[PDB]
């Protein structure tokens, strides 16, 4: 579930997780983790 993409904060992979086409986006364990609606 979600992409394999990494990230510094949180709101750096909110770009490419609604860019992917998913709704939610944050940074967890070190990488961006995105979610279906």
């Amino acid at each position: 579930v979600g992409i394999n993409v990494k990230c510094k904060h949180s709101r750096q992979c909110l770009k490419p997780c609604k860019d992917a086409g998913m709704r939610f986006g944050k940074c967890t364990n070190g990488k961006c983790h995105c979610t279906p609606k």
